[PDB]
């Protein structure tokens, strides 16, 4: 007869582990993820900053890409988040062990990165990671500064209720860019209406649109690059066709109530 | 010269210190606290359900009310909180160590419960309790079941950014009594404008007013039973006074507007 | 070119994934796991306690088999573990949030539980399960507990840090029968001389083989029933071939030993 | 009738609690802590190492002292602990979030810093500070270094269940000086005997006596400098007196067995 099923991994598509050179975004700001999963690097006089790490196995390549931009493993002072999915904070246990940085993150995101992705209100236990504690609870506004540079958290809960932008002003050809991590708006195989484990879900969901389409943004970068259009494998050219944060937010809304509609049609 | 100052205790007025004899409220809710401070026993046929604890040295004293009202130890299945403060979570720790509870919180409180309410964004270190573990970390509008008996959780953020109301129907005399345990409104000593580590806290406040006001409410308790207007003390007549959902958040948005002005006046 | 490997699922032989009926061991004491992994429930008048879970996919099975012996999920009060990885302590979480029970453990075992197995001394983070926390933290012989039958921890570490031995007296035809459930002493692909992570591993385990032989033992469990030569599959027949405590020890101190010397001539 | 009573706060000697500039004690290594509580701060050329705070309210006071030494907040990389109540690891919370150093030490002295010094084994929840988490997880024998400076953690468990010694080699004059920090070997109104929470305390203490005694050990500190004879506020002459290794562990057993006799005899 039928033994127990055996414990199946977590598979991405080949593109989100392909690593890439760092790709810079602005002066001081650069891509250092793989191909499809970002991961932001924000160099200060007094140490980088890192958002997002993408896979869990993507710790090593974090590491050398650091060193390619003048930055030694303790010189990462600071990890923040954007979700505390696999597929984003995925190495940040790793990371903290070999550089010493501390995790900044709302308490959402803490509870779910110290389960190390487990008892997921959607996945259950399919799609985990190893846990990590965030050392600093940052609350909807406040500001984490390090080496001069703000950065500034937005709550936009429902993709995962701890769901963050991060908003900072870098420069480029002498010029302000504002640019906004606006976190992920898609709701990956969830239930919306009448949820248990999430009963406002489609509140939220609604009041993250209009937070992201708020967000000051000349620039807009999200965890998943295709979200904002960008494409990291053709380097300068990257940006080219990137989304503002009001067409992000109104192609996420749409996707949004199309699902809900087809959720009450039984699909 | 000055030696660095000893620590100092958080001490309370002896009214809140008071133990008190069970005390009724529906056909399965009790206060079992003190005189000044709300601890609600719910008796299901299934084991009990603790709403607050108060100060950290009633953790005894519960139990003793417990056993007057027949529920052993081993029978508290499940303790709610209002917020994780000093004062009404306070014997946590320690009644989990003696009954076998559970925990269940949202995420706010799950994090200052672990912290002993120490780094609390308002009163820093100086006012903390022993820290205990959440069980369950629950969400906004998310019911949990005990016995039958449905406890819904509001989420209603100020006077701690994981401040919830739980509701419930009990019964008296053959009908139905909707239960409504509101949680503090109170800003004690709080900088409102401004708040570095609360960026949001007026906007919180505004919208919990309104969270209160919308309550499903034939009868209202808080975490200090002065603020809904009970009188603990009086038995059988101490639920003479008490005030609708609609008067408490109306006192309480009347006093926090005043405290407000008052910030602006430099006072 | 190359992208990164994709994550790997920790995978095991088909017999430690095959469901069994209890199978009784003592007048309390039921195997109530699969037929390559122990999981011992212990049923008392005041409720019942597991002794490991096997692997994650388990929970369910180990709840249906408590309802074969007349035990709800609300009547388990307590886990115990041998040690936290994956193959004996994987279901603990979702138990614990299915049934109320607390989890007792030493300091070592609850760090590594919290840890869902990340970060391992020897394995890495290759063998993870969903992270769980510790109520209770025992110490080296204290004594747990539950409706009268009394559990003693015998620390023996090794094969982890945490690895504990349990033992408690049940009858069997009105005679006393001192129940020995002792930890693992294998050291699967371990590095055992000059281990950065564990200096001191070669004089732990030696200490632990002299605290096996020295159990009170009048019957033998292990984790895997295979090393103290258990047979779960046949049924009554299942403990005829089973070793006692000092086989089991000198067993393992042989294994151990030649490994040792293996392991000085590179292999 | 009486209200329960005020909670108590932890207080102290006032030379506890007196702060002192700092004092160097080999090349590399200051004093920076009070006249009567050790805490060592050790600068390499890749940051600052500190071992012990002492009490809570000292974590400005070390501040202080570093920046006199040339380490800025930024600068301490890793703290360090003897063990894990209020008079030694007081301020490392704080510390954390004002440095981003990290925490090494072992699992029971993370349990027990992670509940704030709470459910202590033998003080209950008397003596309490703000909880902290460790961030690496030590064994016995393992070697943590900093900018080259190798520290080892010997495990000495007695006073608390992960009381640690850490030694390391500074130099003075052209020659190596054999440092060991050694924890305290104090049993304060601690049961010996049959002690439920804690059964092999006796011998525990009996094997940490013969660990200190084998100690690399050209110049010994203690947690509290009286107990192996220091006197930091005389300054250039605090070392004067000092005892050996082999002198703070035998008087430390001849205290302890006077202690064990007066426990026989009722007192
Ligand atoms: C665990 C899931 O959240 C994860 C997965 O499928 O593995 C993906 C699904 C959506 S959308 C990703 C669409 N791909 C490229 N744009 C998502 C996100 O929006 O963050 N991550
Ligand atoms: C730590 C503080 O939150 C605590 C204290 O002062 O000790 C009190 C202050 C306010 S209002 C209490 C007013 N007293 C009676 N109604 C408050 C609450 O609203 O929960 N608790
Ligand atoms: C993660 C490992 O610890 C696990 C595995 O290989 O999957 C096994 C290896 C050894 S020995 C098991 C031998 N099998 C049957 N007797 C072991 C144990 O002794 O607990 N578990
Ligand atoms: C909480 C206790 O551990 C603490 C206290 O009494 O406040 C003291 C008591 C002993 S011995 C201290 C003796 N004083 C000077 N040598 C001790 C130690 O050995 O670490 N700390
Ligand atoms: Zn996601
Ligand atoms: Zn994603
Ligand atoms: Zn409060
Ligand atoms: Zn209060
Ligand atoms: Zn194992
Ligand atoms: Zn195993
Ligand atoms: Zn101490
Ligand atoms: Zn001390």
């Amino acid at each position: 007869e039928a033994p127990l099923p055996q414990l199946r991994a977590y598979t991405v598509d080949a593109s989100w582990l392909q690593p890439m050179a760092p790709l810079q975004v602005a002066d001081h700001t650069w891509q250092i993820g793989t191909e499809d999963l970002t991961a932001l690097l924000v160099q200060t006089a007094e140490g980088a900053v890192l958002l997002d790490g993408g896979m869990p196995q993507m710790a090593g390549h974090l590491l050398d890409n650091m060193k390619l931009r003048g930055v030694a493993p303790q010189d990462l002072r600071l990890i923040l988040l954007s979700h505390a999915h696999a597929d984003h904070a995925g190495p940040v246990a790793e990371l903290k062990r070999r550089t010493g940085a501390h995790v900044a993150a709302n308490a959402e995101t803490a509870v779910l990165l110290a389960r190390g992705g487990s008892n997921d209100l959607h996945f259950g236990d399919g799609i985990t990671y190893p846990p990590a504690s965030a050392d600093r609870i940052i609350m909807d506004g406040e500001v984490v500064t390090v080496g001069g540079i703000a950065f500034t958290a937005h709550f936009m809960p429902g993709h995962t209720p701890g769901s963050t932008a991060w908003t900072w002003t870098d420069t480029r050809d002498g010029k302000p860019v504002r640019i906004a991590y606006a976190d992920s708006l898609s709701a990956p195989g969830y239930q919306l209406k009448g949820n248990p484990r999430y009963p406002r879900l489609i509140e939220d969901y609604k009041r993250s649109f209009a937070t992201v389409r708020a967000l000051p943004c000349d620039l807009l970068l999200t965890p998943h690059p295709g979200a904002s259009n960008w494409n990291y494998a053709v380097g300068s050219k990257a940006s080219a066709e990137a989304l503002t944060c009001n067409a992000y937010a109104d192609a996420a809304e749409k996707k949004f109530d199309a699902q809900l509609a087809r959720e009450t049609a039984g699909t």
